[PDB]
């Protein structure tokens, strides 16, 4: 429930094969690698409501939702989605996407307050999982 907090990012990986699933240029993917590597989260809960900004060097961006509510946001690729977040155990939490047009793959994301308090968010494109592992600021 400790999730609130601002969090930096110490690991992230298997980025370049999540851009790949979808056909992002391998400049580009490695351009987003190194962005990826410089994410912070800021998190502030509130029972079963959640502010998540998550920015990089040149963009931030800001999600609001309630577990068990539908909201809006974009998969990794910026194509909107409605979203559904559901807890698993009492510190992960699994969102389910849904594309609001047409076709794609099958995306979902996951964050998880761990015991040695660290902040893990994964997402995953069908078969690809990236992984980041964030520490309190
Ligand atoms: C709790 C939520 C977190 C840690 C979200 C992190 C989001 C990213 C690392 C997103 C990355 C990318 C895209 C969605 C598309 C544009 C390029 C990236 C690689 C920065």
């Amino acid at each position: 429930p400790n999730f609130s907090g601002n969090w930096k990012i110490i690991r992230s990986e298997n980025f370049e094969e999540l851009l790949k699933v979808l056909g992002v240029n391998v400049m580009l993917r490695k351009i987003a690698v190194a962005a990826a590597s410089k994410y912070a989260v800021e998190i502030k809960q509130e029972g079963d409501t959640f502010y998540i900004k998550v920015s990089t060097t040149v963009y931030t961006t800001e999600i609001n939702f309630k577990v068990g509510e539908e909201f809006e946001e974009q998969t990794v690729d910026g194509r909107p989605c409605k979203s559904l977040v559901k807890w698993e155990s009492e510190n992960k939490m699994v969102c389910e996407q849904k594309l609001l047009k047409g076709e794609g793959p099958k995306t979902s994301w996951t964050k998880e307050l761990t015991n040695d308090g660290e902040l893990i968010w994964t997402m995953t494109a069908d078969d690809v999982v990236c992984t980041q592992v964030f520490v309190r600021e």
